[PDB]
């Protein structure tokens, strides 16, 4: 019958899918403002704690005195038991550890889709704009417990100052959720080598008006036997940025489209954003496609994703042994459900391509991406 071209459906920045997914400048700035609020408080809470440690160093303080001091700082927004732990930890530092703590100032680096520009406007109720802002502690080679308590104190002190904010503890981060604004901010915490951080910060400021060795970037884990895991988020940022330069400007677009497909097919759940990115990069690295037709390119991606996910999707961090998505012999109900929807996507896109009219084509492709694009005039007859 007829054959439709969907390039403008995907890419029109006003009415097309990109126009629906990309945050406005006002919205990006609001997330930047939120990140800055978290950073300022975290630096302030660390200074208050260091102020207490400095008093302990300057003169012998009893545990009860340290407890009272803790209780007058913004650490007061922790629970009473947690405040005791913070006081105990500060009191029990030996002279050497205390000197290291007095020298600590947290540093920050954003990771995830806010950093490499693939953050989509959320679609279904419950979905939220996500800022992943890592907090970094330069140390040699100071306790895991203390560092987690102080970041928790910072986040809880902000929650105590804002109606509708909620703190959530997760295995790999602290989170502040702002449900009414469809926004949350995740704060993973890292330990990094102090000597190397300093040396490279100096070098960086000298070249202006290097990167930390990935092996020593340690992500704090909240529960279990392992308190730390080596996981440098910049590995993913660098791998994705290089992939964009290598594959082209359309990579960021089709990764957004696959994430939006995911958001439309599951209110919560579905394949991780990073697993979609990795599979998509693999396909586009190994299959001929045409960037001037993202409708065609999306068809090619959809055809190949099931097999990518079936063989298992490995992390761009080769030091990470966990797959982003397990191979099919390891699939349980959750993975089988993801395979099912992945297998459906090509069928949906095919149905759209051979619809009898523009409005029918729009309806069919919106089975994949939701009723977000409404302008059927973005869909046009394919050229002879
Ligand atoms: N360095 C690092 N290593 C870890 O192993 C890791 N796992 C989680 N985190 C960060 O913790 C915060 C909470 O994460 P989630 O509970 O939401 O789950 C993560 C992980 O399942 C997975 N993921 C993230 N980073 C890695 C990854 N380096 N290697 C393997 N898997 C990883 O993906 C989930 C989503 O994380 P992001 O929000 O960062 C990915 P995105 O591009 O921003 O996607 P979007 O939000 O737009 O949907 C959070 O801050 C994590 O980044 C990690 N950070
Ligand atoms: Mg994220
Ligand atoms: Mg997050």
């Amino acid at each position: 019958s007829m054959t439709w071209n969907f390039h403008q459906y995907y890419t029109n920045r006003n009415d097309g899918l990109m126009g629906k997914l990309v945050l406005t400048d006002e919205e990006k700035n609001n997330l930047k403002a939120l990140r800055k609020i978290i950073r300022l408080r975290t630096r302030d809470v660390f200074e208050e704690a260091k102020g207490i440690a400095k008093a302990v160093k300057k003169s012998a303080l009893t545990f009860e005195i340290i407890q009272e001091k803790v209780s007058t700082t913004q650490i007061k927004h922790l629970s009473d038991s947690e405040q005791r732990e913070v006081a105990k930890l500060i009191y029990e530092m030996d002279d050497d550890a205390r000197d290291e703590f007095l020298g600590l100032t947290p540093r920050f680096w954003t990771q995830g889709s806010f950093q490499y520009d693939t953050l989509n406007r959320p679609f279904q109720p419950g979905q939220e704009m996500d800022i992943d802002d890592g907090t970094y502690m330069p140390m040699p080679i100071i306790g895991h417990s203390l560092l987690i308590l102080l970041v928790d104190a910072s986040l809880k002190s902000l929650v105590a100052e804002n109606h509708g904010w909620k703190f959530e503890a997760k295995q790999t981060c602290g989170r502040i959720k702002i449900e009414a604004e469809k926004t949350h901010i995740d704060v993973p915490m890292y330990a990094i080598p102090k000597d190397e951080f300093q040396k490279k910060q100096i070098a960086l400021e000298a070249n202006r008006s290097y990167e930390l060795d990935s092996e020593n970037v340690n992500l704090a884990l909240r529960e279990g036997d392992r308190k730390w895991i080596n996981s440098d988020p910049k590995i993913v940022e660098d791998w994705f940025n290089d992939s964009c330069i290598r594959i082209g400007k359309h990579l960021r677009k089709v990764c957004r489209f696959m994430k939006a497909w995911r958001d439309a097919q599951w209110d919560v759940g579905g394949p991780s954003s990073i697993s979609l990115m990795a599979a998509t990069v693999n396909i586009l690295d190994s299959v001929a496609h045409d960037a001037s037709d993202l409708g065609e390119t999306m068809k090619i991606i959809a055809k190949h994703l099931p097999s990518e996910f079936a063989r298992g999707v490995e992390s761009p961090d080769s030091t990470d042994e966990k797959p982003l998505f397990p191979p099919s012999y390891k699939h349980g109900p959750r993975e089988m459900d993801i395979m099912s929807k992945l297998e459906r996507l090509p069928e949906i896109l095919s149905s759209a391509e051979s619809a009898d009219s523009k409005s029918e084509a729009l309806k069919k492709i919106n089975m994949a991406f939701g009723n977000r694009v409404t302008n059927s005039e973005l869909i046009v007859l394919a050229k002879a």
